[PDB]
C-alpha cells in the first residue's frame, strides 16, 4: 500500500497540530473522503519524537473500534510524513465545549459511556492511553465520540489532564485512563477541568493534592462518579465496567455499555 501525495486532492485545512497541519482530502481513484495529517520530518527529528510517532502509529493501526479514530495508512517524501486518517466531520469535543460552554448530563454520560467502551477495548488489547483531552476527541457524522490521538502505549505541555502518578514521577498503568474519565466527566459538566490554574506550578499542586470542588449545579450522581474516579491512588480507581454500570451513567446515557 504505497501511497503518494499525487494520489489525493487536498481540500480545506481542518486544523493545526504542533507538528503539522491536517487537511480534508480525497483519494482520486476511489473518491474516498478522508483526512491527511502532514508532519514535517525536521520537527519530528528536532523534538526527537519521530520514534514516539512510529510506536504510536503501529499501535493505532491495530485498533478497530467505532469510538477510535481509524488510521488507514501512511507514506512520506523527503521533507514530510503523512498520516491518512478517518475523517470526522463534526469536529472536536473541544470546539463543541467552547460553543456550548458546558454539556448536560445526558450528553456527558453518553460520551463517558463511549470513551469507557473504547478504553475497555483498548485495555483488552494491553493498550493504555496517555492523557485524553477534548482537543483529541473528534465527532463522527452521527456525533459519536472518536479518540483521535495516538497517545497510547503497551509499555509537557499542559498538565490539566495528567494524573498525579504521571506528574509525581511514579509508576503508571491502565488506571491512568480512569483518571482521564474523571477529569473529562467534570470538564463536560462544568466547562473547565477540575485542576485548572493560571500556572503550571499551580496546576501541578492542585493535581498532586487532588484539590478540586464542585459548582452547585453538579448533581450527586455526577459528583459520586467523579469523586470515585479522581483518586490519588490508582488502585482505588474503579474499573471501566463499574463506570459503565454506574447508576448515574445508566440513568443518563443514550448508549449502552459494551464491555462485553
Ligand atoms: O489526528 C487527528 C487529526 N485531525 C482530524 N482528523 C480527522 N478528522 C478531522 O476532522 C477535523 C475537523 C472536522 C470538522 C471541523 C474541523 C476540524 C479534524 C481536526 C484537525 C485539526 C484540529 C481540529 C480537528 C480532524
Amino acid at each position: 500500500r504505497q501511497w503518494a501525495l499525487e494520489d489525493f486532492e487536498i481540500g480545506r485545512p481542518l486544523g493545526k497540530g504542533k507538528f503539522g497541519n491536517v487537511y480534508l482530502a480525497r483519494e482520486k481513484q476511489s473518491k474516498f473522503i478522508l483526512a491527511l495529517k502532514v508532519l514535517f520530518k525536521a520537527q519530528l527529528e528536532k523534538a526527537g519524537v519521530e520514534h514516539q510517532l512510529r510506536r504510536e502509529v503501529e499501535i493505532q493501526s491495530h485498533l478497530r473500534h467505532p469510538n477510535i479514530l481509524r488510521l488507514y495508512g501512511y507514506f512520506h517524501d523527503a521533507t514530510r510524513v503523512y498520516l491518512i486518517l478517518e475523517y470526522a466531520p463534526l469536529g472536536t469535543v473541544y470546539r463543541e465545549l467552547q460553543k456550548l460552554s458546558k454539556f448536560d448530563e445526558q450528553r456527558t454520560a453518553t460520551y463517558i459511556t463511549e470513551l469507557a467502551n473504547a478504553l475497555s477495548y483498548c485495555h483488552s488489547k494491553r493498550v493504555i492511553h496517555r492523557d485524553i483531552k477534548p482537543e483529541n476527541l473528534l465527532l463522527g457524522s452521527a456525533g459519536e465520540l472518536k479518540i483521535a490521538d495516538f497517545g497510547w502505549s503497551v509499555h509537557c505541555g499542559t498538565l490539566d489532564y495528567l494524573p498525579p502518578e504521571m506528574i509525581e514521577g511514579r509508576m503508571h498503568d491502565e488506571k491512568v485512563d480512569l483518571w482521564s474519565l474523571g477529569v473529562l466527566c467534570y470538564e463536560f459538566l462544568v466547562g473547565k477541568p477540575p485542576f485548572e490554574a493560571n500556572t503550571y506550578q499551580e496546576t501541578y499542586k492542585r493535581i498532586s493534592r487532588v484539590e478540586f470542588t464542585f459548582p452547585d449545579f453538579v448533581t450527586e450522581g455526577a459528583r459520586d462518579l467523579i469523586s470515585r474516579l479522581l483518586k490519588h491512588n490508582p488502585s482505588q480507581r474503579p474499573m471501566l465496567r463499574e463506570v459503565l454500570e454506574h447508576p448515574w451513567i445508566t440513568a443518563n446515557s443514550s448508549k449502552p455499555s459494551n464491555c462485553q
